[PDB]
């Protein structure tokens, strides 16, 4: 049995089931999600290898070879048609065309389930999915349960990395008009103990970590690489239960009556489904979604325990984020442009601006150093890497407003994430392509001889698809600074 077979047996059937990694029903063999590649904007679907099995990652790799891919749709496996598509603008506009939120990269969250390769949904700030015409989802004060397997190490404090029930108008219609899982360390509303992140329940105009608005000591920080967040709500009752998705049981962080504030009892759920954003489309949060469902009815603890048992059995393990030549920590290199007509240029920097310049044996000692980089273990992820300036030790290449800058490491999580890049076999076959760890839809890309963290097509001029593949491919050579 799969998670939804378990919920069905527990008398609280799934009304929405989403996952890019595996089938959530033992009998499901349909499409798990849809992909769209940047080379020609064509699409294709990825289905389980077998009924109730793991996604066919090989099919994705084949379709996405020598180009970039986006996850356009996360299909609803229940049959209710509650598929998740690109989230629309609402109370807040997204950063994409006409206010839509960004689609997620198809390769930002590689994993293996019991040894089989699969891809999760790595969501950077601005990314979001939604379905504002869902069927079967609880409305009003109707009871529902839900869970999601997330990455407890991928999060931030901006509103709001949610998965669950929200408004069908994509706007904030008041307290009680939402009921969704939240994972992050926002403290604007509720928050738990420690540094976070915390699993909280977004009931609109409030993220709740317990009965009181604001701080609630009963909700602990949970930072497992794979987190199972289980939330449920019914008539004047709700609960938060969490666990290490890779091992053990769910622990109850909260179970009791609704927060005693106007609008939360009875609830006024609208039934829309959101992923990675807030009800009003607040889109500043980040996180990773692997699988999750929403049910009709209030799940018993026993039913959820069986679901957690199943998740553990799926055996989630982190996958490889790197491919191609790659590097070794401590190694010093110079990166050469491969785009025809700019092949004598190297990645360098003029003060804080990262750019490309013609550097050769005749260059000054200073310029040779500005075109030389010490490759160190990724500041935000040990699999990837960070690039430290040779002339300016202590400073690394980092993206800011999608421009690559050379700034001093302040030791903060944010800097670390902005400064971590994962090597990928060059899209044009020449060398390597450095993919941003925090924004996997973006890569080192030279445009007008300046370096950016650009996507294959986008709202920024430097996201131009023209010569993208060549512009994000660099040959790794001996450092000029020796
Ligand atoms: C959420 O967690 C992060 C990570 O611990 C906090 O970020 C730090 O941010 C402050 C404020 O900018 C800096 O003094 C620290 O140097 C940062 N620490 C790290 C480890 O990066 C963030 O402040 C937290 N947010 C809230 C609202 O509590």
């Amino acid at each position: 049995m799969g998670p939804c077979d378990i919920y069905e047996a527990g008398d609280t059937p799934c009304v929405a089931a989403h996952s890019t990694t595996r089938a959530l029903y033992s009998s499901f063999s349909g499409a798990l999600y849809q992909l769209q590649r940047g080379s020609d904007d064509t699409t294709t679907t990825i289905s389980p290898l077998t009924a109730g099995g793991i996604a066919d990652a090989s099919a994705q790799d084949t379709f996405c070879a020598n180009t970039t891919c986006l996850i356009t749709i996360i299909y609803d496996q229940s049959g209710n048609g509650n598929h998740l598509t690109q989230a629309p603008p609402g109370g807040f506009d997204g950063p994409d065309t006409d206010g839509y939120d960004n689609l997620a990269s198809a390769i930002g969250a590689p994993v293996t389930l019991n040894g089989q390769k699969a891809y999760g949904v790595f969501m950077s700030p601005g990314t979001g999915y939604r379905n504002n015409e869902a069927t079967g989802t609880a409305t009003g004060d109707e009871a529902e349960g839900m869970y999601a397997v997330l990455d407890g190490t991928h999060y931030n404090d901006a509103c709001c990395f949610d998965y669950g029930n929200a408004e069908t108008s994509s706007t904030d219609t008041g307290a009680g008009h939402m009921e969704a899982i939240y994972l992050g360390n926002s403290t604007t509303w509720g928050y738990g103990a420690g540094d976070g992140p915390w699993i909280m329940v977004d009931m609109e105009n409030n993220l709740f970590s317990g009965a009181d608005e604001g701080y609630n000591s009963g909700d602990p920080s949970i930072s497992y690489r794979f987190v199972t967040a289980a939330v449920k709500g019914g008539a004047d009752k709700w609960a938060i239960r969490g666990a290490n998705a890779a091992s053990g049981s769910l622990s109850t962080y909260y179970s009791g009556a609704r927060p005693d504030y106007s609008g939360y009892n009875p609830m006024s759920k609208e039934g829309a489904i959101i992923l990675g954003i807030g009800g009003d489309n607040s889109n500043g949060a980040q996180g990773t979604f692997y699988e999750g469902v929403m049910t009709s009815g209030y799940p018993s603890d026993d039913t959820e325990n069986s679901v957690q048992e199943n998740i553990v059995a799926a055996k989630y393990v982190v996958g490889s984020l790197v491919s191609g030549p790659s590097f070794t920590s401590g190694e010093v290199v110079s990166l050469r442009v491969t785009t025809p007509g700019y092949t004598t240029r190297y990645i360098a920097h003029t003060d804080t601006t990262v750019n490309t310049q013609v550097v050769d044996d005749d260059s000054s000692t200073t310029l040779k150093e500005e075109a030389s980089w010490t490759v160190v273990t990724g500041l935000a992820n040990s699999q990837c890497f960070s690039f430290e300036s040779v002339d300016t030790p202590g400073s690394y290449i980092r993206h800011y407003n999608f421009e690559l800058l050379l700034n001093a490491n302040d030791g903060t999580k944010q800097f670390h994430e902005d400064a971590t890049f994962c090597p990928q076999a060059a899209l044009n076959g020449e060398g390597t392509s450095l993919r941003s760890w925090s924004y996997p839809t973006r890569y080192f890309r030279h445009y007008e001889n300046v370096l950016y963290a650009a996507s294959n097509g986008g709202v920024q001029t430097f996201d131009s698809k023209t010569s993208f593949n060549n512009d994000v491919s660099f040959e790794i050579e001996t450092a000029f600074a020796s």
